[PDB]
């Protein structure tokens, strides 16, 4: 029946993707944000769920951070409630708020109710981990329709499905907890983890503290020993100046860290204004970084592979972002280019979308191709296919010629649009019609119309036809096609072949084209 929604449930951030009119579509939280933070908090009896929980992970007690790490445990999680008294809550209830809330927001963008999806995991996630997983799901409203690999789901996001061909491809996965690479077969459509290592305590978090651990060693340098480790509103900014410094030595070779009244000592307020280079940012972050290398050769050893064999890398997760892991990646493969083309935050989610609609039945599978797949024609006297584009011409295109009236005295043309290979527009699928009148009484062949079929490099069609004489000038915009509707169309012309070319030697394109008209 209905939409079935992707949904990525990170340990750190979690995405939710849908398929619209074909294409996979990220949805954007109510802050205008493509992911959203996997932490929950409680305060007043209210549950807050994502950034404004994130905005008070160390301030306030309450807060549960990385969930995803007790999934499939019995262990439980103990917050306060206004009047002093404690709530326990299970893993999977704690999940089904953050479900729930990508839910919620979803509905709201798309319009309509959502009860089905497709959520990812981690490969190495054993059947409680994702029961537990599909619990959640459950508790919060959703018919869980399958349980797919989060390196599985950056594979269907690449199409590699598609390659008719066995691929064996390495996907390396550095999120804000947890790190995994994994070597995945793919063959047929049957997608086989060959093997998979990593460590789910390891992620851009830790990249984070090593810029804490340099922001307090500055202060204690500068300030005789000053420690706001317990500090919570201190530590609370200093996080979030830590990753805000990171991302930007992603696109910089340096960065400020800028935090002005830390806090105020008997000397004063203390205001730090401090450089960090991505080279030190680097070195500081070595250790961690290093910990990445011997996990791709394990892996690519497990599955019992040269590197060489690899068809294709495929960076997942938001620290990917960062040139030292990309560098790492590269020096393991000779010869492949790791593929970041897809936002790798983004990419999981995306895959779980496509997921969604192959298991729904809408799978119209658009295809943003750079070449016109078949011919485009004008319909000319007798119910002729004059092209005027050409199968296989290359978008952005505006192709021109000069047409004439059938009849003697015509007071307008039809202007009659089709797609195919078909010497007939009636053979052809007819895309579009429109007239177009002001034309003077005239012998048949006097009167001069050019015609332009006009194609933005997005796709579209645009027809212009111009009366040159008296300016006249009406035009119509067109919609796109499926691969299966493309090749029905191609399997018909060829299936026709003999009958169409006796047709043929009874037309004549070289000489002026010429449009007639039937009453509407
Ligand atoms: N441009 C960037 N440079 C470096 N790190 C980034 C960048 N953008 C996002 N990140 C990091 O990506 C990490 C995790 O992102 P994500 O893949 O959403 O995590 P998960 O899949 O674990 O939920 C965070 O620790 C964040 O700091």
């Amino acid at each position: 029946n209905g939409l079935i929604i992707g949904i990525d449930l990170g340990t750190t951030n979690s995405c939710v993707s849908v398929m619209e009119g074909g294409r996979p579509v990220v949805l954007e939280n109510p802050e205008g944000k493509r992911t959203t933070p996997s932490i929950v908090s409680y305060k007043n009896n209210e549950i807050i769920v994502g950034d404004a929980a994130k905005r008070q992970m160390v301030t306030n007690p309450n807060t549960i951070v990385s969930i995803k790490r007790l999934m499939g445990t019995s262990n439980k999680v103990k917050v306060q409630n206004a009047d002093g008294t404690t709530k326990e809550l299970s893993p999977e209830q704690v999940s089904a708020q953050i479900l729930s809330y990508l839910k919620d927001f979803a509905e709201k963008k798309i319009g309509k109710k959502i009860s089905r999806a497709v959520i990812t995991v981690p490969a190495y996630f054993n059947d409680a981990e994702r029961n537990a997983t599909k619990t959640a799901g459950k508790i919060a409203g959703l018919n869980v329709e399958r349980i797919i690999n989060e390196p599985t789901a950056a594979a269907l996001a690449y199409g590699i499905d598609k390659a008719s061909r066995e691929m064996k491809v390495l996907v390396y996965d550095l999120g804000g907890g947890t790190f995994d690479v994994s070597l995945l077969d793919i063959a047929e459509g049957t997608f086989e983890v060959l093997a998979t290592a990593g460590d789910n305590r390891l992620g851009g978090d830790d990249w984070d503290n090593k810029i804490i651990e340099y922001i307090s060693a500055y202060i204690a340098k500068e300030h005789q020993g000053l420690n706001l480790s317990k500090d919570k509103m201190a530590m609370q900014r200093l996080k979030e100046a830590a990753e805000r410094a990171k991302i930007e030595l992603s696109a910089q070779l340096e960065t400020i860290i800028s935090l002005p009244f830390l806090t105020v000592t008997q000397k004063g307020p203390v205001n730090v204004e401090l450089k960090l280079t991505r080279a030190k940012f680097e070195e500081l972050t070595k250790p961690l970084l290093e910990r990445t290398r011997n996990p791709i050769s394990d892996v690519i050893k497990e599955a019992k592979i040269k590197p060489e064999e690899i068809n294709e890398i495929l960076l997942v997760g938001g620290s990917t972002r960062m040139p030292a892991v990309q560098k790492l990646v590269e020096s393991m493969v000779p010869g492949k280019k790791p593929n970041r083309s897809i936002n790798p935050d983004e990419v999981v989610a995306i895959g779980a979308a496509i997921q969604g609609g192959v298991l729904r039945g809408d799978v119209k599978d658009v295809l943003l191709l750079d070449v016109t797949p078949l011919t485009l024609s004008i319909e000319t006297l007798g119910g002729v296919a004059t092209p005027l584009i050409k199968r296989n011409t290359t978008i952005p295109v505006s192709k021109s010629q000069i047409f004439s009236t059938a009849q003697d005295n015509q007071e307008s043309v039809d202007v009659v649009v089709c797609q195919g290979e078909r010497p007939m527009s009636r053979d052809n699928k007819s895309l579009g019609r429109f007239n177009l009148g002001g034309i003077q009484p005239a012998p048949k062949g006097k009167p001069q119309i050019e015609i332009t079929f006009s194609l933005d490099a997005n796709g579209i069609l645009n027809v212009k036809a111009k009366d040159l004489t008296t300016q006249k000038e009406n035009s119509i915009t067109i919609s796109n096609l499926s691969e299966e509707e493309i090749q029905k169309m191609i399997r018909d012309a060829e299936a026709n072949k003999e009958r169409d070319n006796i047709i043929r030697e009874r037309i004549e394109l070289r000489n002026e084209g010429e449009l007639e008209h039937h009453h509407h």
